[PDB]
């Protein structure tokens, strides 16, 4: 039901999770919350485990 985001920065690291009834909302919150933080790099999306990650 909920997905977990994995942060793999060069000088910054962390992990956060959010619970949503829909993937569109959960993914939006992650991309929105991450983007607002000024995160730059590459983003991965695994429909297999419904988990996203961002590497810098």
């Amino acid at each position: 039901m909920q997905y977990k985001l994995i942060l793999n920065g060069k000088t910054l690291k962390g992990e956060t999770t959010t619970e949503a009834v829909d993937a569109a909302t959960a993914e939006k919150v992650f991309k929105q919350y991450a983007n607002d933080n000024g995160v730059d790099g590459e983003w991965t999306y695994d429909d297999a485990t419904k988990t996203f990650t961002v590497t810098e």
